[PDB]
Order: C-alpha cells, then sequence, then structure tokens
C-alpha cells in the first residue's frame, strides 16, 4: 500500500492558482506583456516564482528590474489572500487529510511556494502535514522531480511508494521522475491522457486512492 500522499498546495488544497495568475496577469500587463491568458498560465502553474517570471518575460529587463517585479508581483499576491480560511479547503481535502492520519499514512508538503506555510495556517491544515518540504532548499524546481522526492525523504518513505497530487503540467512530470505515482486534478486537455486525471478534489478520497494503487 502506498506509505505517503505529497501535496502540491495551489490548485490542489485551496482555489490559490487562481490567484497566482490574477497577479502574474496584473504584472505582466503593467509592464506592456498582454500575453498572459489561462492557457498561457497552464505554463506558470506549478512554477517557481523566478522561472515563471521569466516565461512571462520571454514574451530584456535589467537584473534591478527583475528582481523588482517578481517582489512586486509577490506583494500584490501576498494581499490577495490574507482572508484565505478554513472554508477555503476545496472539497474532500480536509477529509483526507483526516482519512490519512488516522490510517497512518504520511502526509507531506510538496509545493513551489514560499507562501505554503502562511497558507497552511490560514487554512488550519498545519497539523495535519507530517512535514514541508522548504522549495528554497532544493537545487532544482518543477518540473524537476527534487522537491517530490525531498517530501518523501522528509517523512521517511520511498518515492516509489508515494502517491503525489498535483493540478499542474509542470508538477506531473516531477512526480513521475521522482517515482511517485501521480493523480492529476483539472482538464485532460491541459494535463494529459496518460494518468489518472479527476476534475475536482471530491474525487481525492483515500478509497479511491487506495483503487488507483491497486489498479
Ligand atoms: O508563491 P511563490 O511565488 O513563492 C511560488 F513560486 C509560486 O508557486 C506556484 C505553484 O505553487 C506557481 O504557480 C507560481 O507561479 C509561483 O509564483
Ligand atoms: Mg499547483
Amino acid at each position: 500500500m502506498f506509505k505517503a500522499v505529497l501535496f502540491d498546495l495551489d490548485g490542489v488544497i485551496t482555489d490559490t492558482a487562481e490567484y497566482h495568475f490574477r497577479a502574474w496577469k496584473a504584472l505582466a500587463e503593467e509592464i506592456g506583456i498582454n500575453g498572459v491568458d489561462r492557457q498561457f498560465n497552464e505554463q506558470l502553474k506549478g512554477v517557481s516564482r523566478e522561472d515563471s517570471l521569466q516565461k512571462i518575460l520571454d514574451l530584456k529587463v535589467s537584473a534591478e528590474e527583475f528582481k523588482e517585479l517578481a517582489k512586486r508581483k509577490n506583494d500584490n499576491y501576498v494581499k490577495m489572500i490574507q482572508d484565505v480560511s478554513p472554508a477555503d479547503v476545496y472539497p474532500g481535502i480536509l477529509q483526507l487529510l483526516k482519512d490519512l492520519r488516522s490510517n497512518k499514512i504520511k502526509i507531506a508538503l510538496a509545493s513551489a511556494s514560499k507562501n505554503g506555510p502562511f497558507l497552511l495556517e490560514r487554512m488550519n491544515l498545519t497539523g495535519y502535514f507530517d512535514a514541508i518540504a522548504d522549495p528554497a532548499e532544493v537545487a532544482a524546481s518543477k518540473p524537476a522531480p527534487d522537491i517530490f522526492i525531498a517530501a518523501a525523504h522528509a517523512v521517511g518513505v520511498a518515492p516509489s511508494e508515494s502517491i503525489g497530487l498535483e493540478d499542474s503540467q509542470a508538477g506531473i512530470q516531477a512526480i513521475k521522475d521522482s517515482g511517485a505515482l501521480p493523480i492529476g486534478v483539472g482538464r485532460p486537455e491541459d494535463l494529459g491522457d496518460d494518468i489518472v486525471i479527476v476534475p475536482d478534489t471530491s474525487h481525492y478520497t483515500l478509497e479511491f486512492l487506495k483503487e488507483v494503487w491497486l489498479q
């Protein structure tokens, strides 16, 4: 049986992927870049703050301006999330965490976000997590597998005996290359038809994770 579940945060635990999108789009338009629409944003889901900004820019600025722009977007995003609360936890997620703990299955965060710990606190979820993989500690971020490897290590479980939950293209690839089993949430048109994909997080039940692990 799998022995850990490795959670992305934005777009898996709560709807903060939407706020990242809105914040990056606002930033891009301030600098005259209008190509950050929902489709383009699929390239920013799961991707580090600096890599995200660079993807937008590739659509040159000084190093000083680059630093200011990343900070500006983060400052806006951090304002946007101040009122996040337990009511914002996505359907199924709180019960999944409870069921995993009752069944002695480890729970680790594998989020790119420096805002992850703040968000877990806002949602009263910190106590469910056996570990939070600090994204600033890994040499490489998504789609590199490092963060999922680190999350699994932090709870003493092999990636091959873990399930990873993700809403992003980059993150699904990261899970695949870690050895963990991905279950994506979102549209197959965005996330592919080669792994198990559910349309919303109500489908993330321990029963279903078992159903998938067995198949
Ligand atoms: O919250 P940040 O900026 O530290 C983190 F880098 C963000 O992580 C998201 C995935 O969890 C990305 O989608 C987002 O672009 C990025 O800024
Ligand atoms: Mg995500």
